[PDB]
């Protein structure tokens, strides 16, 4: 079962250039591959942070991390902490977590 979910990312210190994404153990996730499938996420000047949405398996358990990739394809640095949703929720809400 499918849902849409939105992924939150607080103080990403990115530069210009930069974008940032997030990548994890599931195939709807990229599983972990920064090349080709990571997801994207979006500056949000309001909440002065960074998101985007993404469909993932509901009940499922997932662990991601995000990361920032340069214009040139360079990664940059990854996010501190592994994060995990043990499991995704059945209704579309959000995951948050600091750079």
């Amino acid at each position: 079962t499918p849902v849409m979910q939105t992924i939150v990312v607080k103080n990403v210190p990115t530069t210009i250039g930069d974008t940032v994404y997030i990548t994890g153990n599931r195939a709807e996730l990229g599983s972990w591959d920064t090349k080709q499938y990571p997801i994207q996420l979006y500056y949000d000047s309001h909440s002065n942070d960074w998101r985007g949405n993404v469909v993932l398996p509901a009940e499922r358990n997932i662990e991601f991390k995000a990361f920032i990739k340069s214009k040139d394809g360079t990664v940059k640095s990854w996010q501190t902490i592994q994060q995990s949703w043990n499991p995704v929720p059945l209704k579309t809400t959000s995951h948050t977590s600091s750079w």
